[PDB]
């Protein structure tokens, strides 16, 4: 018994690969002949087809504008999961690459604060996304950032560079351990896309961090971001701001915040 998301496989046209997902390609495609989407397929073998629908399962609850909004669901093999389509791809490639190159500070604090705000949606909604990272945030038309991939969300009920200590280590997942992950991509963000703990490897960064190692302020980031950044980093999950506040920070940040603020050569 079908549900309301579900549509005929002959109402999609599969055009072009857009990259690879978890665990199979992305296509942009057509649906009904007239409309734009991306469709997520399924790689033979990689994971049993009800366990790659749980990713859809999840999308059909959530609804907001800063989250990529699933359209329709095929959920008889071949499977694919059809969602609105996203023109720049993910914010890791676009800070990598020839455009983000002159991303200054006011465009990078208000595609944090897009993000901030889909995850404030997503703390409201007591869900959790576990896989919040700058590659899996993509953009559109006048970089608008929305929070996409959500293979591992879930209702409230592991790489150590983007994970909170605790969710690596415990499995302790809350809205807490996305916020020390927002904190990582505030670093991606103000870097260009770098990796975060340069040069160090994944078992270092957990021994690090938990002996109270933090990364410094990138070069021509304002003190005061780092700050947040520091705060999204608290080792008392509890400490941590809320996403509610984040996103209020960043909208506000360059009155309240850094009114003095002053281009410099990257930042
Ligand atoms: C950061 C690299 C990366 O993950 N690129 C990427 C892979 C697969 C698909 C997409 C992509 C691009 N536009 C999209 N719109 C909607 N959904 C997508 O994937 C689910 C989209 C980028």
């Amino acid at each position: 018994a079908k549900d309301a998301w579900e549509i005929p496989r002959e109402s999609l046209r599969l055009e072009v690969k857009l990259g690879q997902g978890c665990f199979g390609e992305v296509w942009m495609g057509t649906w009904n002949g007239t409309t734009r989407v991306a469709i997520k397929t399924l790689k033979p073998g990689t994971m049993s087809p009800e366990a790659f629908l749980q990713e859809a399962q999840v999308m059909k609850k959530l609804r907001h504008e800063k989250l990529v909004q699933l359209y329709a669901v095929v959920s008889e093999e071949p499977i694919y999961i059809v969602m609105e389509y996203m023109s720049k791809g993910c914010l890791l490639d676009f800070l990598k690459g020839e455009m983000g190159k002159y991303l200054r500070l006011p465009q990078l604090v208000d595609m944090a604060a897009q993000i901030a705000s889909g995850m404030a949606y997503v703390e409201r909604m007591n869900y959790v996304h576990r896989d919040l990272r700058a590659a899996n945030i993509l953009v559109g038309e006048n970089l608008v950032c929305k929070v996409a991939d959500f293979g591992l969300a879930r209702l409230i009920e592991f790489p150590i560079k983007w994970t909170a200590p605790e969710a690596a280590l415990y499995g302790r997942f809350t809205i807490k351990s996305d916020v020390w992950s927002f904190g990582i991509l505030l670093t991606e963000l103000t870097t260009k896309g770098r990796v975060p703990y340069p040069g160090m490897v994944n078992r270092e960064v957990l021994d690090q961090v938990e002996r109270g190692y933090r990364m410094p302020c990138p070069p021509e980031c304002p003190e005061s971001l780092h700050d947040l950044m520091c705060q999204c980093w608290r080792k008392d999950p509890e400490e941590r701001p809320t996403f509610e506040y984040l996103q209020a920070f960043l909208e506000d940040y360059f009155t309240s915040t850094e009114p003095q603020y002053q281009p410099g050569e990257n930042l």
